[PDB]
């Protein structure tokens, strides 16, 4: 009901999409961080080499509840 | 002629993926506003539950004809 | 005293300009939505055809009182 | 789990402050819109006469649950 | 008429709440500005010191209408 | 070479458009501003009364010199 | 069939006001950019000169589709 | 010295309003990171539970000094 | 090691999603456009028809590195 | 006494650089203006003449106590 | 009077600094584009390396005149 | 690989100027956070003391990539 949560920035990264790159990003997230509750995807960027997509980098908002 | 839009915002949800999620919140948007013409995808959110991606929220401005 | 709004998005659209397609927005949203009080211009686009103006497109916040 | 929202803004007004002009707002839109799940406020402005605050005016957007 | 406004930002400060914060910052505001119209709040900022919420600042748009 | 200017918000307002809106509103502020160098159209909103567009209100940024 | 546009700005400028100056941007653009298909109004901006509007600059997004 | 800060997102949760919440996130959020100087509110959210504020959650920017 | 860059907004589309979209845009930049070495998505768009999405339209800054 | 604030944007300029543009910008500002406090920087522009960076341009947030 | 001006983006890099990144930036939009007349930075980034500042990123707004 | 990053918010300071406040930022992050990869300048301020520019205020996006 008082829960408390803070929020940052992770960069999950993939070659083969969004959608990895967003599942890489919270597993690894996951586990430095205790609590993960919701993320929020606010960029999706990419790598060119040549003229093909290398590298998929997700940004997401990560929320974690504080322990009490 | 001189085609008049409305725009509200839609969030669709699936545990499946954001594609999913659209296609919910777009097949829902349908049934009560006529004439859908575009959506703009304006935030994509996650739930994690029980260590896993449990539930996909989508926003989409979502533009219809106000004519037919 | 205690009145109510709400807001959503017209796209009023003409061949003639920017004012006109405000108005023709306007009249066409009056005669569904009631009680009609502002709008405020958030975007203003036009669709070219031979390199020539063929409409203008601008979309709207507007304001409406709603009843008892 | 498949539920999809809509999203509009409500304008609530009070003479008293901006907690009573959101809940004057959320009580008004309640009796049109049915199945309001959450709001997140976006502006306060307040109306002044004589140096001194008339009215409070809250721009709200307001998430509501579409039947099923 | 055609009345013409002019709109500046102002910071009041309090150190119990948002509402004083305003209402210190309209009152003084008042003083040296002439026909105060209207405020739109932009920020709220709180000094934290010895682990207490010590000021609040809320940030203004003030507008004031132009004598003829 | 080394000119410092001031930028404040003004609004201007006519029942006639945007455009006339615009020329009551620097011909207001050239009154008690001097040395009015430019100005860049922010916001362009409107009164509604019926259905019918009563007032135009442009909110301007405007440049002054100070003067040296 | 899956066409590919790209978006650059362009500044129109005219002594006589916003339409004119768009209409010079959007004719000169024409003139190194084919097959303009929209434009986006981002900015306007006016110099004063000898208490007058002398110059009007408008900022558009202009999109082009490469393909013919 | 020349201090340095670091500043994360603190969410606080109270069924008693937008001041509790704050003060909330605030206390919650000193018991794990040291030397909390000030915060800036971002977002201010409520769940609804048939048709009345069950819940408020206020995001805030959190600075903090870090030791030395 | 003072490499420049310069970059513009591309437009894919694809009917079959937003992924595609991306590569049908870099892949069409890449043929005018020499040394592409990132993009940003920056919107993402679908066109509706009978209620169905029939196109994919992501907007993407693209960055490519200036030759010598 | 619970200080109140107003804040304006100042344009310093100079032939040499950001630093001495934001300098020239406060020092003249602070001549017309009283009891200047703190500055946020919030454009910096740069006129080209025959590909030289001929002259600075800094707009800031200038904030200054009001007297009581 | 009628000179139409385009935009675009430019990232300049140096290890030295955010004024030697812009220059090195200048100088070289400078070879391909002709009649550079404004730049506006929009970003500044670096590249860290061990803890220290490796290179500095500085992406400007870049207007130039076309031709006549 | 698939690298994952963590971005947070540092403010640096330095009577100095902002490139100090930036390095005197960076040094002390890099002393808590390891494997810094980048910043990003989000806001530039200063406080006046004594009618001079006695401290500079630098926020940035600090990413750094996490442990494996």
């Amino acid at each position: 009901s008082n829960h408390t949560y803070r929020v940052t920035d992770i960069v999950g990264t993939s070659p083969e999409g969004v959608d990895q790159a967003i599942r890489n990003g919270i597993n690894r997230a996951s586990q430095t961080l205790h609590n993960l509750d919701w993320f929020e995807v606010v960029e999706v960027r990419g790598q060119l080499n040549d003229g093909q997509i290398a590298h998929w980098q997700v940004t997401m908002k990560v929320g974690f509840r504080l322990d009490e």
